[PDB]
C-alpha cells in the first residue's frame, strides 16, 4: 500500500521514508505504526508539499529563501512547525 | 495421525511444526499435548490462513508488507494477536 | 524468472535455493551464475526429481531405503552422482 | 547547463550525479570534464536506460532480480559492462 506521511515510529515522527532502524529506506503504511511497512521505491519518497509555511510566509514553489544556494521545499504544510524538508 | 494447529506444548502455543524440544520438526496430534505426536513431512506443515488480520487490516492473500525478504501469510485468523506466520 | 537447478555459484554447485553468502534462501536464474538471482518463495524451492537413481536403483517416489526413518527424495536424476536430496 | 552522462572526471566514469570530490552531488556539463559542472537538483539525476543488458538478457523495465531490496534499472544500455544503475 501507500506510505503515510507523517507516521510515528517508536515516538519519532517521520515525514519521509527513513533508514531509522534499517539498512534501506522504508515507510509505515499507517500514521501510527502498527507493524505495516515497506521499503520505498522512487515514487514512495515524500514529495514537496505546496503550499508550505516558512518564516510565517506561504510558498507555492521550491525556494532559495533562507538557503541562498539550492532551492528546497517543505515536506509538510507548515515547515516552521515540523521542520521537515528536502532539496528540490 | 494429523497435526492439530495450534497445539500447546510445555507452556508454548505452536501454530506450525516445531523444533521445540527436538532436532527435527514435529507436531502434536492433539490441541493440548498428551503424548501423541509425529515428525513432520512436507505436507504436515501449517498452511496459510485467509483472511487474516495484520496491522488492523484484513488480508486475503500473502503480502510482502512487513517482511525484509519475502511475501508471507498468517497461520491464524489474527496475526496481530497470535504473531504466527510462514513465508509463501 | 525461474530458478535454474542446478546452478553454479563461485564454483559451488547448488540443486536448491541456498543461504550461501546470504541471510535468506536464494537461487540463480542461470545455470552458470552471471549476476541474476532472486530470493526464493515456496514455489521456488527444488522439488523431488523422479525418477532418481540411488544405489544403482531407480526410484519413482520418496523412499525410506537407505534412511529407515523419514522418506526422502533426490534433487537430481542421479543421487549417486550429485548426492543432492531433501526429506519429503 | 545540462548534465552529460556518462562523464569522465579524474579517471572515473560517472553515469549519474556524483559526490566524487565533493559533499553534494554534482555532474559535469561535458562528457570529458573541462571545468564545467553544476550541483544536481532532483531533475538532474540520470534516468533509467531501456532496454538494458543484465546477466546477458535484455530488460525493458526495472527488475527486482539481483537486488537485496528494491527494483532497479541500468543507467546505460549494458549493465554487465558498465555496472551503472539506480533504484526505481
Ligand atoms: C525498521 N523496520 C520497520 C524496517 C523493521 C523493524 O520493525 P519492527 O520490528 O520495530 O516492527
Ligand atoms: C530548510 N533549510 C534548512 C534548507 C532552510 C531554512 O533554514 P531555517 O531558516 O529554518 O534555519
Ligand atoms: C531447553 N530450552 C530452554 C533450550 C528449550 C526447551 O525448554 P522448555 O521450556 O521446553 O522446558
Ligand atoms: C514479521 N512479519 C510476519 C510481519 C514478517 C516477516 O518478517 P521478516 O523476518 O521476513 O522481515
Ligand atoms: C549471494 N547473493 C547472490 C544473494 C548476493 C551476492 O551476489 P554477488 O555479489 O556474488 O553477485
Ligand atoms: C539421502 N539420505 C542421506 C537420506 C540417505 C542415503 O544415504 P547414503 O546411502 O547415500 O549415505
Ligand atoms: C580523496 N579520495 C581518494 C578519498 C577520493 C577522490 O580522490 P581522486 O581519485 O579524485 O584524486
Ligand atoms: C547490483 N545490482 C544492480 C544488480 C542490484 C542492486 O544491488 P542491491 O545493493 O540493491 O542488493
Amino acid at each position: 500500500e501507500e506510505c503515510v506521511f507523517p507516521f510515528v515510529y517508536r515516538n519519532r515522527k517521520h515525514f519521509d521514508c527513513t533508514v531509522h532502524g534499517s539498512l534501506f529506506p522504508w515507510c509505515s503504511l499507517d500514521a501510527d505504526y502498527v507493524g505495516r511497512w515497506k521499503y520505498c521505491a522512487q515514487r514512495d519518497y515524500a514529495k514537496c508539499v505546496f503550499p508550505f509555511i516558512y518564516g510565517g510566509k506561504k510558498y507555492e514553489t521550491c525556494t532559495k529563501i533562507g538557503s541562498m544556494w539550492m532551492s528546497w521545499c517543505s515536506l509538510s504544510p507548515n515547515y516552521d512547525k515540523d521542520r521537515a524538508w528536502k532539496y528540490c
